[PDB]
């Protein structure tokens, strides 16, 4: 339903739109690191998201060093997963080129560039395909001018010659926060998006303004990863602020992924431990965050 509804997305004049040019607004749940936490994504646990959730949109978080594909590429097959799932689901899927302690995209530009196109030669055909070519650009000496611009002007055009139209979400310096640089200097192709990303118990109103920014030079924005936690873990869910930035996001129809959909014992997962793999939850296998998450995206549904 969701993709037979919508079919091709596009960006209009710094907006995500779908195939009629309305509005669209995705929300969902990405998966933690798919090398350590992969028995949750599946057919079964995305189905149940679709069904019990109302989640429109799944983000395949691919970490490339920590363990990820750089070091076993197995993992791969794992975004296939994901990927077929979302086909066969009728949502839309983030494949996320998951850089994060590799802090520089340009550390394994050469293996983005030929994952990106098998990835877009297998599935460019397909509306349901979002990419999203390097998840957290950060340290102080990675900035848009010298290293993330140049990187992704080099990686887009090989997902264009498979893909001339999906969307392709570009990570920005410090975590994906400094979507202002990019926004004073953006990108010729059409339909791409730069990423924020927060933590609802680390990031206020400044934050916030810096989004404002850069939607006012034009720029698409996508929150392809926020938590509800700080991004300390210390001091539990910070659901008051979520709340703060979840209008924030629906005032400026923000698509936005959360993370994550994992049990591991942290504040920002959405799972208690032990919750079942394939989905199927009681409201007990749901952790604080996940419980509100889930509310936040079925008052939508
Ligand atoms: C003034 O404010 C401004 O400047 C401030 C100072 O620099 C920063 S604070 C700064 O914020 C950034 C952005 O939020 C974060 S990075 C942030 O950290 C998250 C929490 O760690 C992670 S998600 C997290 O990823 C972990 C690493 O992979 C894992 S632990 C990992 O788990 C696996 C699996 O179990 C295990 O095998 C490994 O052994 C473990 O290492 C964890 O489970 C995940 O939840 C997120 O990706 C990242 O963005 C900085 O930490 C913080 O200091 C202000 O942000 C800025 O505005
Ligand atoms: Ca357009
Ligand atoms: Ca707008
Ligand atoms: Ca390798
Ligand atoms: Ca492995
Ligand atoms: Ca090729
Ligand atoms: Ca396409
Ligand atoms: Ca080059
Ligand atoms: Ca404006
Ligand atoms: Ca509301
Ligand atoms: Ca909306
Ligand atoms: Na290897
Ligand atoms: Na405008």
């Amino acid at each position: 339903s969701v993709v037979e509804e919508h079919g091709q997305l596009s960006i209009s004049n710094g907006e995500l739109v779908n195939e009629r040019g309305e509005q669209v607004q995705l929300k969902g749940m990405s998966s933690h690191g798919l090398q350590w936490y992969g028995q949750f994504v599946n057919y079964e646990s995305m189905k149940w998201l679709r069904d019990d959730w109302g989640i429109n949109v799944f983000r395949a978080a691919m970490y490339t060093s920590s363990g990820g594909y750089i070091d076993d590429p197995s993992v791969k097959e794992k975004v296939k997963e994901a990927v077929e799932a979302a086909i066969d689901l009728d949502i839309y899927v983030i494949i996320d080129w998951h850089i994060l302690s590799d802090n520089d995209p340009n550390i394994y530009k050469e293996e983005a560039k030929d994952f990106f196109d098998e990835m877009s030669e297998l599935y460019g055909d397909y509306p349901n395909v979002i990419y999203e070519i390097a998840n957290e650009p950060n340290g102080s000496d990675v900035t848009w001018g010298n290293q993330i611009k140049p990187y992704a002007e080099e990686v887009i055009p090989i997902i264009r010659n498979n893909d001339p139209n999906n969307i392709i979400i570009v990570g920005t310096g410090t975590w994906s926060q400094d979507v202002h640089h990019a926004a004073d200097n953006q990108l010729a192709d059409p339909n791409v998006m730069y990423a924020f990303h927060f933590y609802a118990g680390t990031h206020g109103q400044n934050l916030r303004d810096q989004v404002d920014y850069a939607l006012d030079q034009g720029a698409a924005i996508f929150v392809s990863e926020w938590g509800t936690s700080a991004a300390t873990g210390d001091g539990g869910v910070f659901l008051d602020e979520a709340q703060v930035w979840i209008d924030f996001m629906d005032e400026r129809n923000l698509s936005w992924a959360n993370w994550s959909l994992t049990h591991k014992d942290e504040s920002s997962a959405a799972l208690m431990p032990g919750a079942n793999p394939t989905g199927g939850w009681t409201e007990a296998e749901l952790s604080p965050s996940g419980t509100f998450v889930r509310e936040k995206i079925r008052e939508s549904a």
